């Protein structure tokens, strides 16, 4: 337990056994010193002003925080197949955090000749966010997770986060959080540090997309022994009003009655992949759905699950209604189409509603000898009681679990993004170089030390999840749909790495290929 | 008392004794009459109430617009659809991520 052994190994690899997998990953960080050892407000004011609906009020803390809420960070590629392939649910269930090996080295630079050298009386600073008494920053999809490529050496992001705000000012009710004023593990080079999580019980992500259709589930050889109301008139001509009933056969199933509706739906605006087919106008931002919170306004995104499209219309997609990932070395503003990856949420057409268009009609007034029967557009509909519906899919890029906030009420609280939503999720781990002061002077000071030896460290850090799976138990006869490779030639490998050495993941991977009835 | 009006597709009919299969008249079916949940549950025919659409003010008067359909809201409660000697007894609940009171 000294400066010359080893404080851990590297742990890297899946088990299948049987009804569970279990993911361990090793990958190698870098930490620097953040804000100069200081806890800095921040607001859209500090930012460089903004419009109302992006205002906001902070803290930017000296702190690091560990992030592995993505499914690449513990399935590779091959395995995420297996997965995919062949099971019709999977949860996670345990989960084993390591960080060892840490090395803090001190920087020098003396006139422009920079050196590094070990400190090996320097120490690193971790706890666990155990009783989530910090904001929870995980689950909001950023960036800063373990890379999916073992081999990646990656930066820990810096930990900051927000408060109520009126404007760029704060409010009386706002919160300011010191980290310090939390006890944390002290930890030197030949020290390490680890910790358990039992994820609570949640229900398992369906891996499947459904083989037949609710508005398609009856026998089609045999009649209802319902009527409905076929004809309202006896043909053209002054008063020819009746009442003909029919038998709601197959010949007309439309018509048939049903005990279960499609699930809930917010419209969401169309654009079209080939774009001489959209408007000549901006409309991302005008003709987008939205929410409002205390005057704010903000995207509805990507809102409730709804399918992508109409059969075929593949080209089209919902303005913010499905998740879109950068293909590897995306830049950050206005870039083209061909250099971003459009999640497909299709799969689900079978049970919810399409995002780019009505949920149905209604009524809206008594028809009469004098009126005519008129329907309007339902845009938006909220739960009704017989409804039923599919969750968004989870993709190997996608986010895994999502903490579901403190309140008195909310209403199935899967996270929106997708994936598992808890109340108490793993916990966030946070780190943090402890400042080792220059040298001071020799006659005192009251003043806070603000001069520091430049450091940083590094060292592995391990996760291992057990996951649960729900085998496939399916009596159907023909052959399933298996996410494959293509079997054509090319330059480079799917999901391999470049010949610069650059890992990339080619497209985006759901989990719903096999089926299942309704 | 409006027992002369119905739903357009708002109520199980079944068909009388030797009743056809198509276009056949109002005296040969039988409408079920879903009226004793008025107690609790909204008309059918009706709207479920209004909302304000606007801010009243100096210059505007306050606005109202109807609210055709309405989805579950806190605080809400209702009976079922009744069940009836010709009726059926049960129904799957399809095995999906999400429902809710999955009465048939």
């Amino acid at each position: 337990d000294g400066v010359g052994s080893s404080s851990g190994n590297w742990h890297c690899d899946s088990q299948w056994l049987g009804d569970r997998v279990i993911t361990t990953s090793t990958r190698t960080w870098a930490l620097p010193t953040y804000n100069n050892h200081l806890y800095k407000q921040i607001s859209n004011s500090t930012s460089g002003g903004s419009s109302n609906d992006n205002a906001y009020f902070g803290y930017s803390t000296p702190w690091g925080y560990f992030d592995f809420n993505r499914f690449h960070c513990h399935f590779s590629p091959r395995d995420w197949q297996r997965l995919i392939n062949n099971n019709w649910g999977f949860r996670p269930k345990r989960l084993n955090f390591k960080l060892f090996n840490i090395q803090v080295k001190e920087v020098t630079d003396n006139n422009g000749v920079k050196t590094i050298a070990n400190n090996l009386t320097s120490t690193v600073q971790v706890f666990t966010d155990s009783d989530y008494q910090l904001p929870y920053v995980l689950g909001s999809a950023h960036e800063g997770c373990l890379p999916p490529f073992p081999a990646d050496v990656f930066m820990i992001p810096q930990y900051g986060y927000l408060t109520l705000n009126d404007g760029s000012q704060a409010v009386g009710r706002s919160s300011f959080y010191c980290l310090e004023y939390f006890p944390s593990q002290m930890l030197r080079t030949g020290n390490n540090f680890q910790f358990s999580y039992e994820f609570e019980n949640v229900p398992f992500h369906s891996s499947y997309a459904h083989s037949q259709s609710l508005d398609r589930l009856m026998n089609p050889l045999i009649d209802q022994y319902l009527y409905y109301l076929s004809k309202t008139i006896n043909g053209s001509g002054q008063n020819q009003q009746t009442l003909k009933f029919s038998v709601a056969g197959p010949s007309n199933m439309a018509v048939q009655g049903r005990n279960y509706i499609p699930g809930p739906s917010y419209r969401q605006q169309r654009v079209s992949t080939t774009v001489t087919q959209n408007n000549n106008s901006e409309f991302a931002w005008p003709g987008a759905s939205s929410w409002a919170l205390n005057g704010r306004n903000s995207l509805m995104n990507p809102g409730p699950a709804m399918a992508s499209h109409k059969e075929g219309e593949d080209r089209f997609f919902p303005l913010s209604g499905s998740l879109i990932f950068g293909k590897q070395g995306t830049g950050r503003d206005n870039v083209d189409a061909d250099k971003v990856m459009i999640t497909n949420e299709e799969e689900i057409k079978t049970t919810n509603p399409v995002a780019t268009e009505s949920y149905g009609q209604v009524a809206t007034n008594h028809q009469s000898a004098q009126a005519q029967a008129q329907t309007g557009w339902v845009q938006n509909q909220g739960i009704l009681p017989g409804m039923v519906w599919q969750d968004r899919d989870v993709y190997l890029q996608g986010p895994i679990w999502a903490k579901i906030p403190h309140t008195d009420g909310n209403f199935h609280p899967s996270p929106l993004m997708g994936g598992f939503g808890m109340k108490h999720p793993p916990p966030q781990i946070l780190i943090k170089n402890t400042p080792v002061p220059a040298d001071p002077p020799t006659a005192f000071n009251k003043d806070k030390l603000n001069s520091f030896i430049t450091q940083y460290s590094t060292g592995q850090v391990s996760v291992e999840i057990e996951w649960e799976l729900q085998k496939e138990n399916s009596k159907r006869w023909n052959p399933e749909i298996q996410y494959t490779s293509n079997y054509y030639k090319s330059n480079n490998v799917e999901f391999a790495v470049n010949t610069e050495g650059v890992y990339s993941e080619p497209r985006p991977i759901g989990t719903r290929y096999l089926t299942r009835n309704l």
